[PDB]
């Protein structure tokens, strides 16, 4: 089972970055009973220990999952602590070792993704997502004043976000799930599109400046699809025909 093989190469890097100095309170959940501020102030917690377990319960199919889950914890040190304080500094230093180690079983990691989920490998996928990246990158981050919607809010500078967007959505976010090819087609990616239309409006108002820049990042993705329709479509037709020959 190469989900098995894959949590193991998983695990082995969990124990290369716990080993490595002054680590210790990246090793388990933050006690917020004692840091009693941290939940107003982190979205999305994670730890050495969550990240182990969540290993074991099989919940990452590739590298990049588990590395997305490794980089909160340096990015919720960059938040909580600076960017410059030697806690984030130490949590950087795990992914960094991280990244050495999937760089050095980078062939073998590939092989498990592909025997784990075979749409990775599959040349209509990879090209469909490819243009979604480029209609992500080229036109809808291109739209004036986009920067609100480029990355997740970080509750740190808008403490009442994720009371109010308990679904949230960003561009970043739609370009990693491009890039775990998470879109099989354009219903799936207007979802998530839309959904970040859906937020502003109900955040900030449908007549607010932020709702019009999500208003024309949603239009200027549509008139792109429009512009690549026919391709997007026989690229659709065959990554359906490769995920129902995966049966
Ligand atoms: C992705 C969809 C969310 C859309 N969006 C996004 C924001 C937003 C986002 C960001 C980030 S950040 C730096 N990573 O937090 C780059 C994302 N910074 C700030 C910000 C940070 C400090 N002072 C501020 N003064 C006014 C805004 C502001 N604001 C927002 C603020 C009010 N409404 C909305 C809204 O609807």
């Amino acid at each position: 089972d190469p989900m098995v093989t894959l949590s193991s190469i998983l695990e082995s890097i969990i124990n290369d970055m716990r080993d490595l100095p002054n680590t210790y309170p990246f090793h388990t959940p933050v006690n917020a009973k004692v840091v009693k501020d941290y939940y107003k102030i982190i979205t999305r917690p994670m730890d050495l220990q969550t990240l182990r377990e969540n290993v074991r319960k099989r919940l990452y199919p590739s590298r990049e999952e588990f590395r997305e889950h490794l980089e909160l914890i340096v990015k919720n040190s960059a938040t909580y602590n600076g960017p410059k304080h030697s806690l984030t500094q130490i949590s950087q230093s795990m992914l960094d070792l991280c990244d050495e180690k999937l760089k050095e079983k980078e062939d073998k990691l590939a092989r498990l993704e592909k025997a784990i989920n075979p749409l990775l490998d599959d040349d209509d996928q990879v090209a469909f997502s490819f243009i979604l990246d480029n209609i992500v990158t080229q036109k809808m981050m291109a739209v004036p004043d986009s920067w609100p919607f480029h990355h997740p809010v970080n509750k740190k500078f808008v403490p009442d976000y994720y009371k109010v967007i308990v679904n949230p959505m960003d561009l970043e976010t739609i370009r990693k799930n491009i890039s775990k090819h998470k879109y099989q087609s354009r219903e799936s990616f207007l979802d998530d599109v839309n959904l970040i239309l859906a937020n502003s409006v109900k955040y900030n108002g449908p007549e607010s400046q932020y709702t019009k820049t999500a208003q024309e990042i949603v239009n200027v993705c549509y008139q792109t699809l429009t512009e690549y329709d026919e391709h997007l479509t026989q690229l659709e037709k065959d990554i359906c025909t490769a995920k129902e020959a995966a049966l």
